[PDB]
C-alpha cells in the first residue's frame, strides 16, 4: 500500500465540478462518442495563455466518479488525443506549444509512513493537462494580450502550491477584457480547425467538439 | 519571421541521430504504419526512471529531414500515442506518471530582435517529450533502483540549461549495474502490455512496437 487514494465528498459547488463558472470555457471534447473533455483557460494564470484539458467523465457517469482513482488507458488516450488536437490552436497563432500532465497540487506524501496519497480535502485528484504557449512575451499573439511567461529557452514554471524554496516566478491572474479577448481566439481557431481538411484526415469522426457559448 | 528555425548540417555520427549509442533503447514503436518513434531511458537522468519519446521519422525520410522544423498534427498525435502506451510501463510499476513536451534545450531568444530561434548547433530541435514516475524516491520499485527525484508534491524539475537563477535539483548520471536493471524492467513491463488484451482493446494493430536487444 505504498501509493492511496483518498476518499472524499466534495461539494456540487466545488470549482472542480462547477468547472464553468470561473468564465473561462473553451470547448467540451468527446472522444470515440464516449469519453468527455473539458478544454478551459487557466482562471488563475493567464502566462503563456495556458489551457487545462480535463477529463470530466464517461458515457453518463457522473464527475465524481473520475475523482481519486486509477484512470485507464482509454481515458489517459482520449486526454491525449484532445491535446493533440489543441496543439494546432497554438501552432495557428504561432506559438511554440508545450505542455504538462502533474498533478502535483493534488499529490501529497507522507516520510513516516512512505505512503503516496492521491488527492486532498481542497482539491481532488483528476486526470488533466495542462498546455501554453512559449515565444516573445512582449508579444500580443492575440490583440491587447500579451503573451507573458519566460523567454524561449527558459523553464516555465507552473507553480506549485509545494515548494521548498521560492521561486522567480508567478502566476499572474487575467484582467477580464484580456480574458474576454483570449477566449473569443480560442473558440475560433478551434472552430476553424474542426472545419480544416488536416482535422478530417487525421481525427475523422473520433473527436466531437462543442464550442462553450458565453453565459 | 518571428519565429526562426536553424539551417544546419549535423554529424551522421552525432548523438540525435546515433539515437542507441548511449545503450539507454527500450524499443522503437512505429504509428498507423508510417510514424516511427524511438522510447529510451534518458542517458543523462535517471530521476523518476525518466524516459525521452522522440519522433525519428515518417516511412523512408532521413532522420535529420525531422530536424528544426514545424510538425504536422499526425506528427504530434502519434508521438502523444505513444506516451500514453508508455503511461502504463509507469501505471504497473506503482507509479504516478507525469510528462513534459518542452523543447526548452533547442530554444533561444534574442531579445533585441523579438526573434525566437528553433534549434542550436549543439542540439537539433526534435519532437520529442519525457515522461517520469513519482512516488517514494527511497523507494526501489525495480529492484536495485532507488526512483529518486522530489517527493510528491513537489515540482519535479526537468532541467534547463538555460537558467535565470541557480536550482537545487539536478540530474543524477545513470549508475552501470542501474541502468542495466531499469531497462531490463521497462522492457519487461512493455512486452507484458503489448498485445495483451487491453493493448489489444485500445490500440488495436495502429502501435507496432520492436524491443530492443543488445548485441
Ligand atoms: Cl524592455
Amino acid at each position: 500500500g505504498k501509493k492511496e487514494f483518498l476518499k472524499h465528498e466534495y461539494s456540487p459547488g466545488h470549482w472542480s465540478i462547477d468547472y464553468t463558472r470561473a468564465g473561462t470555457s473553451i470547448a467540451v471534447i468527446t472522444v470515440r462518442n464516449k469519453y468527455h473533455y473539458s478544454v478551459i483557460l487557466n482562471p488563475t494564470d493567464c502566462r503563456g495563455y495556458r489551457i487545462i484539458i480535463r477529463y470530466l467523465n464517461e458515457g453518463d457517469s457522473t464527475l465524481s466518479s473520475a475523482f481519486n482513482r486509477p484512470y485507464t488507458v482509454s481515458e489517459q488516450r482520449g486526454l491525449n488525443d484532445v491535446a493533440s488536437l489543441m496543439t494546432q490552436v497554438y501552432e495557428k497563432l504561432g506559438l511554440i506549444v508545450q505542455f504538462s500532465q502533474l498533478g502535483n497540487n493534488s499529490q501529497s506524501f507522507d516520510k513516516g509512513t512512505g505512503v503516496t496519497l492521491i488527492g486532498s480535502e481542497e482539491e481532488p485528484s483528476m486526470l488533466h493537462l495542462h498546455m501554453w504557449g512559449r515565444g516573445d512575451p512582449d508579444m500580443e499573439y492575440i490583440a491587447g494580450v500579451p503573451l507573458r511567461g519566460p523567454e524561449p529557452g527558459l523553464m516555465f514554471d507552473l507553480i506549485a502550491k509545494n515548494k521548498t524554496h521560492p521561486i522567480n516566478q508567478h502566476a499572474i491572474k487575467w484582467n477580464e477584457e484580456e480574458l474576454k479577448a483570449c477566449l473569443a481566439m480560442f473558440k475560433l481557431k478551434l472552430a476553424e480547425y474542426v472545419n480544416s481538411p488536416e482535422f478530417t484526415e487525421e481525427f475523422g469522426d473520433t473527436l466531437k467538439v462543442t464550442i462553450h457559448d458565453k453565459k
